[PDB]
């Protein structure tokens, strides 16, 4: 056709990939996967609701917080109603639903729509169980709603569209040459599976030159029959002994089918880490200059007791309790696999037996199947998040056991896949085939959805333009999604593109030119001039929220080294309740995608300590990677850095206390200020040890005019004192040298709670850190690295160690005052 | 009948106990063993071969040691056969049989006997497998036989002839009361299972006094049906803590009837110690005096995998590799019976195995039986008479269990037998019931051959007439096997035992009167009226010798303060090569029963030295005992102790060099006894050791003129050096303090291979250790008495550190000399 030419093209644009070309494809897997993605998509898409999901209502099942009670006078919750030019203050009682609360108001069609947003309470849910009405409470904010008609569901129209188990020989493959454009090097060839090498076989060393050749078959040990489904070739050379390049090729491909025949593949370069890259099967596609190797290589079938001796199962129980990241030895595996349908009745000892498995043996491969298939105590067990995202990272490569884990993860509400959405979109990495399980969940829940959608698109675009290695395969899961969202989402995901695509420009324009008066004139003339642009478009980290018009007076250009653009937009809502412009960072030059996870990570660890009655007043400010090394940041209002306080190396004790008086304009304010600082700060004293970030220098901490402290910029700590807890801060708190107080005794005690709160979820928080570090660190893929939150979390000791322990910790920062603050400074 | 009447009473004369009396059953136990015997008595008396029977050949299946080849010139044996007055000396070749030997001595029936014994060399046997040929040519001397008639078989003439498993309410038992004829106490009842309590309940304490009555229903926690088939009620009585009385009785009698009724049990007086008479069933037959304690109390039915991980097979191979005396933990029994069936796989587990049984269960003892059942490892198996030891001791109540073991022991030749008899007669003390399989092999073995049977008489009637615990039980057996023996050693036995009551009675008589004229003219008076006796009698030590009249002249008192008689005898056989006598010790006052068991150690000891072709030169003088405190020693001739050689406490070096120089009339000679002693005395100080008997004063040590060692009266020391290596025995050896010697470096080669051969058998030399102190040393029956020779055979060291040990005891005698030996005369 031609309409869906000018259509495929848009979906390119939007994308920012060709999905069609073909350039870089040594199968037809990725196209395989389009039309494979096509049922899931046409599945979803057909059974969803029309108003449901227009409207996307956020809420959630979770009770209310014993902290958002506290802020309930006898349970009546006020919510004013805006007409036209009136509004209407209501009493509502938390547990009833909206429908109840129009027909309460008809008496003194339409739908409740929070004003100056992209946000409905709407649906059968209890008022107390709409995220905004949570946030508003928490914020101690009135909730404000406009009564408008219904969004027309016809704005989300989608348009129209020999056995493997014979052959007996030794597996072998021929290395013929290496060529590159432009020392002695060998060719190692590894059978690997999920980050298991099966068999091992090297070359000769040969003189390295533009062109080596060998014409050598390496016959491994391992039988044909033996291989199993998701094995990879994986090819590496080295030079002398150090990596320099690899790649890899499924031995088994998506049909089933063993890989026979004659291949030129395209390797990455370099720059025993656990990278996630490494286990790519694209190659790359840079055919100019990359060093390339050639090699020249029946159909995989499909699958269809004495009480223990009690210190057996102890010592299968200690195994069992055990944390992730303790390392199993043989023993251990034999135990549990000799004991597997013992372990099978422990939902926690799953990824501890599926590492006990031989995948390199085609008859233990057929047991553990016959084991998932008495699956009764994991499919009726209760869903455990860090549990599931075990079995989806690098150390699984079977899709069956893979497939279990997607399993469990349909029970999450839509609240808790937004909380997961980043991890688990980076968990698509670990997949050894494009279409996997855990693809096509992402794809069907964003297309449930809208707010998800918006999150999974702005994920994988990021991944996209910046990911060589995973972009054909991302790309074209976002193909799948964006073919089923809906004509304005399309639209939408255009102007919001298209704004970005511009400014981007601007920031590049402005930066090849500290701040004169000369590249300011330029600012201001380029925004002039872009501003005669979408009229509105949607804020990529907070969707909800429509800019519209840019307030050139307000905007510059910060004061790095980086030159960032700060701006400032109009709320294109007219119904909005305040003449707030929305401060927007647009940044270049950095990798935004490590802050999108560190700050992911601190939402979840929020929700942990709101399962807890906790509230430590964190602030992950909107962060979203826009493409090649450019991305956007929400300006939290109203703050300052502590540094720029201080500012006012030199370092004053009272500064800081000062300053909060000064904001606060009575007392009853400061005084719930400087319980938000004793709140928020312990929340990152905490938080930052945990994820071991917690030395910052304070020109990297804010504070807001209402007290709330929080970290800014974690990619560049990412690229000695365990936090940052110095005398002004410990000052506020009324506190000097070898003392206490009313406030730091309430921190000490809130500390220990936030802390002894996380540590009940170990192994979720291990299981995130590891996966965050090879999906997101290139750099920091080592094992004493991943291992560091074992120490943090202090394993296995009981909360009465691990309590003395964070003290300890909280002691080495006031015994250190600002000692490390001042060597931060010194620039040597 | 009436001549049945003067038959019975025949046999209870040569029993020592009435098998009719029944003044001391509370069943019928004994009387249906009685009857239950008569099967196994005439199937093995009618499958008996009557001229084989009649000439009892001696023989052995066993190689020709090495050092008995070594004194064969040129395949060439001489034997010398005598007529009447002439005799020939022939050829003969070591491997041809007696009928070839007649046919080529008739050239230049009948049937070969040895020269002046009831031994003849007969059958298809080569010559050289004669115990007898073996004989002469070990001591080299000349093998004489004559050329007699065989024996008539017609003297060897016999004369002619509700389910349990349904009751599930707990086991209970009614304690009425306690009375003696003549502090508080409390009874303990005991359920026990092969020296394992299964369950136990305590009575009140209640102040003792000549009747306690308490009748009390004492409920225990095991159900009825869990009772096993040889389960114990063991009744004992405390007093305030230490045990005065015990009784036991069996809870299933030999019907498989559960026990039910009243009962009146005499018990015994006691003198955590394993002594096997506090296992017996039979009650104290002292009515008058005795302790009796008053009780109140259905039959037993009949019965009808993934590869280990590596490192329980080797935790289970560690364990089946321990020694019979290494305790297992409840760790290492679960292991055992959760893999039984791999343990089955190793004959040498069974012992452990099935101590890892739950033999409270009805549902284990069971599975068990299941077990056995699938016995084809244990019986292709090699015959291992140390490992069917230890299924026959204490820790074996079940007869399924100890029958496998019985059934081992057929294979067992009459001469390898003769080597065990003793222990397995001592063994029978471990059988719950009378009439047991280990029984019925006893007597089939001594029915099938006259030598056997001999010494099963003496050792049954030896037990009979000084073990009131177990006298009832032997005596039947010795009944069984009287019955089917025959005719003429019938009238042999009855002739044995009327010797030794005449010369019982001579020894009392004067004993009751140092040594003065008065107690020799005695003596002399009272043999003078006793030779005024059967004209021939058998020595039950040497039973192929006949005693036959006195040489008073030669007889006398020995100068001990037992007043022993020191006995001398002609040999009634004419055609003896000699006049020298027959000397026997007759002894009173000792109970001389652990004496045999030691000597019968030694014996087995040099067959295993004889495994190893080695000859340490032993000297296990024949000692039977054969009654109450009362028996016979084989006096060795030619010998004399190395206390009177020295008496000739002071001490001299080279005095036993010069009476060996004395006493050899050459040079070849004394340089041959010079070799005797020192493999005579490197046998001895390992054997000693061994068995923990070393630390001996020389007056227990005695040497023949032949340079021959031997220590003498074992019981003395079972009533600091590790062995006697005094002074002039080293000096023998050519050897002054700091130095060594041809022989002194010969000596410490011997011991070596002495003792590392030895250790080749540690389990058999542990069982049989173990058992010797459990069943004839009830003073000797502590758990850290057994365990001294698991230390004196360095259980698991190499044979370097246990070369190495033994070496540094040779050395702890020479660096204390005379200092023991010193200590040892001082009378203090
Ligand atoms: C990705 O790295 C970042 N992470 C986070 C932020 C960020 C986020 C939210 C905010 N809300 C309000 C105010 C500010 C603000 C304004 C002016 N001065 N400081 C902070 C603010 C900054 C910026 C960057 N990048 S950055 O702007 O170059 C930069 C880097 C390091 C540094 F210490 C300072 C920086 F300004
Ligand atoms: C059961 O205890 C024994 N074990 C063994 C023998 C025994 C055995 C064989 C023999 N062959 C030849 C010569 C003698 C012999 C003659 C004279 N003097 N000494 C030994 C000899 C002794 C005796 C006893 N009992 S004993 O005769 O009372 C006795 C006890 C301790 C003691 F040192 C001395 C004793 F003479």
């Amino acid at each position: 056709s031609e309409e869906s030419q000018a259509f495929q093209r848009q979906l390119t644009a939007l994308i920012g990939y060709d999905v069609t070309d073909v350039s870089n494809v040594h199968d037809d897997e990725l196209e395989f996967t389009r039309r494979g993605l096509v049922t899931p998509r046409m599945a979803e898409v057909a059974s969803r609701d029309p108003k449901l999901y227009a409207m996307h209502p956020w809420v959630t099942s979770k009770p209310l917080p014993e902290y958002l009670w506290k802020k309930i006078a006898n349970n009546c919750i006020f919510i004013v109603i805006h007409r036209s030019t009136t509004s209407q203050t209501i009493k509502v009682s938390p547990d009833d639903t909206p429908g109840a609360i129009l027909q309460s108001f008809f008496t003194k069609d339409f739908v409740l729509r929070v004003c100056g947003r992209d946000e409905y309470l709407v649906g059968e849910t209890p008022i107390k169980n709409f995220q905004w009405v949570r946030h508003c409470l928490k914020n101690g904010e009135e909730i404000h709603v406009v009564l408008d008609t219904p969004p027309d569901p016809a704005l989300d129209e989608v348009r129209k569209e020999v056995s493997l188990w014979d052959c007996d020989r030794k597996f072998r493959v021929k290395i013929r040459g290496i060529d590159i454009p432009v020392l002695t090097v060998f060719v190692e060839a590894n059978i690997q599976h999920g980050q298991q090498v099966l068999c091992q076989r090297r070359t000769s060393p040969k003189p390295f030159t533009e062109e080596v050749l060998w014409n050598v078959w390496l016959e491994f040990s391992i039988k044909i029959k033996d291989l199993p489904k998701g094995a990879l070739l994986n090819l590496q050379i080295y030079c002398g002994v150090q990596l320099l390049y690899y790649v890899n090729l499924l031995l088994i491909d998506h049909r089933f089918l063993l890989r026979r025949g004659e291949y030129v593949l395209h390797m990455w370069q370099i720059s025993g880490s656990f990278n996630a890259d490494k286990l790519t099967s694209a190659t790359n596609p840079d055919k100019e200059n990359s060093m390339s190797i050639s090699i020249l290589l029946i159909a995989l079938p499909k699958h269809q007791r004495a009480e223990m001796p009690n210190q057996l199962r102890k010592q299968l129980e200690a195994i069992i309790a055990t944390d992730p990241l303790n390392p199993l030895t043989a023993e251990d595996k034999e135990l549990l696999w000799h004991f597997r349908y013992e372990s099978l009745k422990h939902p926690k000892a799953y990824p501890k037996l599926f590492s006990s498995v031989k995948w390199g043996q085609q008859e233990i491969v057929a047991k553990t199947y016959q084991l998932l298939a008495r699956r009764e105590v994991w499919d009726q067990s209760a869903l455990d998040v860090g549990l599931t995202m075990q079995l989806l990272d690098c150390n699984f490569s079977d899709e069956n056991v893979r497939a279990i884990a997607v399993q469990k993860l349909e029970s999450l509400e839509d609240d808790d896949v937004l909380h997961y959405l980043l991890q688990l979109v980076q968990a698509v990495k670990f997949e050894p085939y494009h279409d996997s399980a855990l693809a096509r969940f992402l794809l069907k829940r964003g297309l449930r959805n809208k707010r998800i959608g918006h999150f999974l698109f702005w994920f994988l675009r990021s991944e996209i333009a910046q990911s060589r290695h995973y972009q054909q395969r991302f790309a074209v899961i976002l193909e799948a999604y964006l073919r089923g969202c809906g004509t304005a989402m399309l639209h939408d995901f255009t102007q919001q593109v298209q704004v970005i695509e511009m400014l981007q420009k601007v920031t590049l324009d402005i930066k090849s030119l500290d701040v004169s008066s000369q590249v300011i004139s330029q600012l201001k003339q380029k925004l002039e001039n872009l501003q005669n642009l979408p009229e509105s478009f949607r804020v990529p980290y907070d969707p909800g929220l429509k800019a519209g018009a840019l307030a050139i007076e307000k905007c510059k250009v910060m004061a790095s080294k980086k030159k960032p653009l700060w701006l400032e937009f109009k709320c294109a809502d007219p119904t909005a309740l305040s003449n707030e412009t929305i401060g927007i960072i647009f940044k270049h030059g950095d990798d935004l995608r490590q802050d999108m996870l560190i700050l992911q990570i601190l939402r979840i660890m929020e929700s942990i300590w709101e399962t807890e009655s906790l509230d430590l007043c964190l602030l992950p400010y909107g962060c979203i990677s826009t493409g090649d090394k450019i991305g956007m940041i929400e300006i939290v209002k109203d703050a300052t850095t502590i540094a720029k306080i201080q500012q006012s190396g030199a370092f004053k004790d009272e500064v800081l206390n000062h300053w909060l008086k000064e904001k606060s304009p009575t007392e009853e304010k400061f005084q719930a200020a400087v319980e938000r600082f004793v709140y928020s700060c312990a929340g990152y004293c905490v938080a930052t040890f945990v994820l071991g970030i917690g030395d910052r220098h304070n020109d990297n901490i804010m504070i807001t005019e209402t007290g709330n402290l929080f970290h800014i910029d974690f990619g560049h700590i990412l690229g000695r004192v365990p936090f940052v807890l110095t005398p002004d801060f410990l000052f506020v708190m009324g506190t000097s040298g070898k003392k206490t107080s009313p406030h730091f005794q309430k921190f000490q005690d809130i500390c220990v709670k936030a802390y002894l709160a996380l540590r009940h979820h170990t192994n979720l928080l291990i299981i995130l850190f590891s996966m965050m570090l090879m999906t997101g660190m290139p750099q920091l893929t080592s094992k004493e690295d991943i291992e560091y939150i074992r120490d943090a979390l202090t394993v296995g000791k009981n909360e009465e160690d691990a309590k003395k322990y964070f003290l300890d910790q909280i002691e080495v920062c006031r015994d250190k005052g600002w000692t490390v603050q001042f060597n931060w400074f010194l620039h040597l």
